[PDB]
């Protein structure tokens, strides 16, 4: 049943991996991540050694959460789990978790982009977000560095864990209660803007400067939206004119400007969803209602639980043991 592991020191870091994975080479920003050769598939992979996975309740829950989320994701435009392993033979000796994913070529932060490429890249993000959102999962940290492409411009959403705040929706700039899945659509708008102009749309130096730069584009809220804000601080802070997107994004595909106007809406209740955005004219070349799948249901009940490290650790171990490799 159990493979043969081999040990190796890489960054004064002990890596213990199955013989399956060869020629481990550190990729050191992304965490403890090595490019490896998978002798079973003949394809290169990424192997992530979780850092101090059971150091604390917080780490333990984070470890469990990352493994639960990765085991769930079965979509072309979302990072998926090829393998998860531990060198541990028992729950008793379980202290290290290794995750195996596809190796991606470059982050979108690395990559003048043509309108074709913007269309295809934002299409693939929305297709992935449709899937993630359908399981009631919110990304919450979409930014160029969390999006990866191969040379084929095939895109995957991931979360590696510059500034998040540049891409963050106004309604979660202060308090994290009154928000929905469309926080991720705001992020998609900021990314798409950047892809079209080669500039950060909203390079705020802090959470208040950020809100200033956003309002300068979308305009200060009307009475309609001001009435839906609970926080005296946030309301009293905000308490001018909406710019013509066609002026700001001069020379863009006018259909890219129209979609941007539907994505960068202050009122999160009126912001276009991933599903709706896919059906926008911009994506006429790439939209197929029969190849934009939704996810299986995702059991998120664990998010509400306050459990001990040994409880989170045992749950993670179960999820390692029950893992079913995807087909080749
Ligand atoms: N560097 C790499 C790799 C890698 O590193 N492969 C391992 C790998 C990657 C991502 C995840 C990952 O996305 N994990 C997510 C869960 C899943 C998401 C859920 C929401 C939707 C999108 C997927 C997570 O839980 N992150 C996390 C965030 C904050 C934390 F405090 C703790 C964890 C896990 C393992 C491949 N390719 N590359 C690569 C190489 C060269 C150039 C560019 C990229």
């Amino acid at each position: 049943e159990r493979p043969t592991f081999y040990r190796q020191e890489l960054n004064k870091t002990i890596w213990e991996v199955p013989e399956r994975y060869q020629n481990l080479s550190p990729v050191g920003a992304y965490g403890s991540v090595c490019a490896a050769f998978d002798t079973k598939t003949g394809h290169r992979v990424a192997v992530k050694k979780l850092s101090r996975p059971f150091q604390s309740i917080i780490h333990a829950k984070r470890t469990y959460r990352e493994l639960r989320l990765l085991k769930h994701m079965k979509h072309e435009n979302v990072i998926g789990l090829l393998d998860v392993f531990t060198p541990a033979r028992s729950l008793e000796e379980f202290n290290d978790v290794y995750l195996v994913t596809h190796l991606m070529g470059a982050d979108l932060n690395n990559i003048k982009l043509t309108d074709d490429h913007v269309q295809f890249l934002i299409y693939q993000i929305l297709r992935g977000l449709k899937y993630i959102h359908s399981a009631d999962i919110i990304h919450r940290d979409l930014k160029p560095s969390n999006l990866a492409v191969n040379e084929d411009c095939e895109l995957k959403i991931l979360d590696f864990g510059v500034a998040t705040r540049w891409y963050r929706a106004p309604e979660i700039m202060l308090n994290w209660m009154h928000y929905n899945q469309t926080v991720d659509i705001w992020s998609v708008g900021c990314i798409m803007a950047e892809l079209l102009t080669g500039r950060t749309l909203f390079p705020g130096t802090d959470h208040i400067d950020q809100l200033k730069l956003i309002l300068r584009l979308v305009g200060t809220p009307g009475a309609e939206l001001l009435k839906k804000i609970s926080s005296e601080s946030a309301r009293n802070y905000i308490q001018m004119p909406k710019m013509n997107f066609a002026n700001v994004f001069i020379g863009a595909n006018p259909l890219a400007v129209d979609l941007l106007e539907k994505m960068l809406v202050l009122d999160s209740d009126k912001r276009i969803t991933a599903a709706q955005a896919l059906a926008h004219a911009y994506f006429a070349q790439y939209h197929d209602p029969d190849d934009e799948p939704v996810a299986d249901p995702y059991d998120q009940s664990f998010e509400s639980r306050d459990l001990l490290i040994d409880e989170w650790k045992s749950l993670t171990y179960d999820e390692v043991i029950s893992f079913v490799p995807p087909p080749l």
